[PDB]
């Protein structure tokens, strides 16, 4: 029976890396489940940007994931557990997602912190796109917030908001 | 408040096809963690067959997910169990992994199946890239199966077996 | 209606205003020691600093633009009017090349404060910046250098104002 | 030391020059404050347009000091004040920005003036560019706030008018 | 005599990175060393893939050297211990390229780190392609050493392990 | 198993061996020079030797390919740290050439020495070599006649170094 080398990365960086991977499957499911919830009350703009986005977070999660088999570190995928899909309206969805790409944000500020505490500077530089992208997640969810909430609710601006939100999600494609 | 209208599908449709959504979800998950084991276990050829199998099973799950969407059916995502993470070897790996697909296309038998029974004939007509991929993927398994059988364990039989799947992992795209 | 606040922390909004200052603070200073050496006949050096004076103004929009994606208000002072008398090419450089070691200081104190509070959002964001300045500081260096060697006696002015002119029509194209 | 050819421009016209290139730098803060109200207010169409107008503002700052350099004149840059940063709303901005290009324009008919009773007609020719894109962009403003005050402040009006101006400000660039 | 600007970087960084140079240049030779042992007892595989990887770290020696020449910091070249030059095989010659390939890993780490507790953001930001293809080097050796390792020495072993390497070198190429 | 052995006599093995050792050391001792240079104001004879150092580095690569298809082994000695405190850019290149023409001569020494053994194989693979020692050695022999013509005395030096830095650039493409 064969030898194989041992994970590259140290136990602390292996378990930061790990919960990430399953945050990222799991702000998948929730950006799914917000984007029917759109789709089913006719805000398909949103529902489509929404969809995009979930999307996306599951091709982090898949980085990631790259990242751990090339440093022979074994990936354990844990529960995902079943997303919220009860919710208000436009505006609420958005206030929740921008919370919760703030979490996402300070999760990976967390990482890169405890790459540099520990001088792997290995996954220091590999982590750079990652906090790059996230970023522009989390601004982008600042200005959609923030252009829902100037259009409003009264007559047309679900209909405004929604379609500006559609603009958005076609010109990123 | 808005009218939105109701969902296009019946009932049961409903449930199979929401199932099904997470099926693919689970099955994805599966596939990640016996490909992570082929990747801790020098199996870099399975390693990336099996990840890019994960990645494809998601793909089946986002495009079933639009399918909801455009009939105004609510997603409902339940929760994803914890995958197997501990395995044998990879015999056992695509032992286990043909049964799945087996199961995966008895399971898609099944919606076609009542989407008859019901007359919806939109659905059965919509199922058939998925009838057809799936069939392609359970040969597959079958195939892959049969070469590792073939060759056996006996050295060099493992590393003959995973350069034969680096190669069909590499020719899919 | 109500906009989302500062996404970035009380500290680093400041040294980012003070550096969009700085920038601004510096661009002046750099025309006024380019007009010194345009009405002194040493046009290759007029070209050079003004090139880099227009420079520094870009650094410091890209600066600004930042601030803008984060939602920060960006806080304008007062620029203080630049020296404008100047003994001669030699003391411009030496001056400059002083210059360009306090704002490589000021951007290390920022990129050192990022990591201090965990705001890796900036601290990728300053790569580019960081690169520049070390590319201009060594520019400067490098000019002062070939100043010092060449001096100031017979054509010694002539063949330095050559030189940087040279590297003025290098830099553009 | 060597002897440089004196100014070729009068006194007169060198203090309105000089006085210029000052106007401008400090016109090109005051729309960087402009700007970065309105991307603090979720006013990004606005945001842009005025970033890019600063920014316009100060390459004509630039031209000026060219043709000062040019003409062995001194660049004399004074302190530059501190931009206005308190604001009540987009319109506000506007009808200040209005009359802030108004009185531009003024003190470009005044240097213009000034080189036709001086005989200083390469002046008056070199200016020629600066009078024509003055025109250009007082006209712009005077749109600009002519479309806001048009379509007001009621149910959706800041949207409108923001998206308006952004529609412009692409268009520009 | 002129007068020469000093070094641009600090004395303990000087030291740290003029260490690395010395150490790619040792480097360099072991594999060149290792490259002819494979290469004497029939493995030419594996001799051209460690003999372009030694010129790989040569490289990475001279982008070193152009970094402290840039900064004017003295090139300081120590003696070059004679490398090893005894080996007993294909597995023992990648169990020592792994480990060696883990101390130059480590030894670019703590450079890194104290660029950080330095405030050298110049070298900090220099070091980074560096960082990415010292990893990419180090999951190679990783890799080979678990491919030799899963194919073994009976029966061909050596063969098989050796085509092997000798694809990974033409590809690399 | 059994490898063949080394294709070449005793003789020519260990002149060969000898000779990609006196490379080696030629290389570090440019890089030493190049750095001097760099490190007084002389970029451009600081570029010529760096880049001539790499040649020097490219025709030890050159030897030990033939070593190695010779079945050879490669005997690598330790380098010695080359000189690293020079007088000056004179002193540097009468240095430079000198040791040119120590090269020379004992490339002469080994295709005198295959003649003499009627080793044809080394005697033909080794012309490329003599061709391009020869345009090596009248390169320095006309830098040093360039810098001698040029003299110290006011800008010599400058003109020395812009001379050697054409060069350079010339030679690269």
């Amino acid at each position: 029976h064969h030898h194989s080398q041992d994970p590259m990365l140290s136990k602390d960086i292996i378990k930061l890396l790990n919960e990430q991977v399953n945050k990222e499957m799991n702000s998948s499911n929730l950006y799914m489940s917000m984007s029917s919830w759109c789709y089913t009350h006719s805000l398909d703009g949103a529902g489509l940007f929404l969809f995009d986005h979930a999307a996306e977070e599951y091709e982090h999660a898949k980085k990631l994931i790259i990242f751990l088999n090339e440093n022979n570190v074994p990936v354990q995928l844990t529960s995902i557990s079943a997303p919220e899909h009860k919710f208000e309206g436009l505006t609420q969805i958005f206030q929740k997602a921008y919370e919760h790409e703030q979490h996402i944000s300070e999760s990976i500020n967390n990482i890169v912190d405890h790459a540099i505490k520990s001088k792997d500077h290995a996954t220091f530089n590999f982590l750079q796109w990652y906090v790059a992208e996230q970023h522009e997640e989390e601004v982008l969810f600042k200005d959609i917030l923030d252009k829902i909430e100037l259009i409003g609710n009264e007559n047309h601006g679900l209909y405004l908001a929604d379609q500006y939100v559609k603009g958005i999600a076609k010109s990123r494609k």
